[PDB]
């Protein structure tokens, strides 16, 4: 269902060394998670009903978010800034998703299909909000199903976002890598999720909760089994999460 606007030549130039730039500076801050979650966070605000929200720059520099989990996000933002001075073209909305992308890709993920033209809008995120780590099954189709639209597959994928990245007591509250790797991008939270609790990782209630589902659990099984089907499922989730409400909804 997606019609994509048309950008100049000049703004798919910029989208190309921007792409480039980010790989570079993504990879030498150690920041690919800090990166897919500003992207997948701030994709995630879309709500069908009400078709507002969405990945539309509402996130930026300097943020204001100050409730438990959000904190990072402002430093997220601020660690693009200089870089993103230099694409004037581009729209906030695109470059943090381009973020997104790359970071999965420079950390061995699939690579997600982009496409520009995302427009930056006027404005804030709501919250208030829903997205909660104690929260199970019920809560998790709530997010992504009913305010979102995604499907049962794109929750699971998706959680897989987890793969890389750890969580912080300053922050959430919570704390440590879901996986012994958590620079790389592979099958590995799926595989720490089966085997339960380990000294080191962590696992939210929200990650567990996949385990009980009848229909999620197959899923991860699936994963941890083959990286190469959630690397397909996820390349597919992640589109769809970063083109929610655009080029229609
Ligand atoms: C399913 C609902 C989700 C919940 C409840 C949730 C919750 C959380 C929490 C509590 C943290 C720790 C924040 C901190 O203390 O620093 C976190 C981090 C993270 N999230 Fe999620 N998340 C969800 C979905 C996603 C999705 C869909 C993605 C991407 C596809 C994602 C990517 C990440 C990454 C990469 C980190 C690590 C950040 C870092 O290393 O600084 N999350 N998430
Ligand atoms: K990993």
């Amino acid at each position: 269902g997606k019609s994509y606007p048309t950008v100049s030549a000049d703004y798919q130039k910029a989208v190309e060394k921007a792409k480039k730039k980010l790989r570079g500076f993504i990879a030498e801050k150690r920041c690919a998670p800090l990166m897919l979650r500003l992207a997948a966070y701030s994709a995630g605000t879309f709500d069908k009903g009400t078709k507002t929200g969405g990945p539309f720059g509402t996130i930026k520099h300097p943020a204001e978010l100050a409730h438990s989990a959000n904190n990072g996000l402002d430093i997220a933002v601020r660690l693009l800034e200089p870089l993103k001075a230099e694409f004037p073209i581009l729209s906030y909305a695109d470059f943090y998703q381009l973020a997104g992308v790359v970071a999965v890709e420079v950390t061995g993920g699939p690579e997600v299909p982009f496409h520009p033209g995302r427009e930056d809008k006027p404005e804030p995120p709501p919250e208030g909000r829903l997205p909660d780590a104690t929260k199970g099954s019920d809560h998790l189709r709530d997010v992504f199903g009913k305010a979102m639209g995604l499907t049962d597959q794109d929750i699971v994928a998706l959680s897989g976002g987890h793969t890389i990245g750890a969580a912080h007591k300053e922050r959430s509250g919570f704390e440590g890598p879901w996986t012994s790797n958590p620079l790389i991008f592979d099958n590995s939270y799926f595989t720490e999720l089966l085997s339960g609790e380990k000294e080191g990782l962590l696992q939210l209630p929200s990650d567990k909760a996949l385990l009980s589902d009848p229909v999620f659990r197959p899923l991860v099984d699936k994963y941890a089994a083959d990286e190469d089907a959630f690397f397909a499922d996820y390349a597919e989730a992640h589109q769809k999460l970063s083109e929610l409400g655009f080029a229609d909804a």
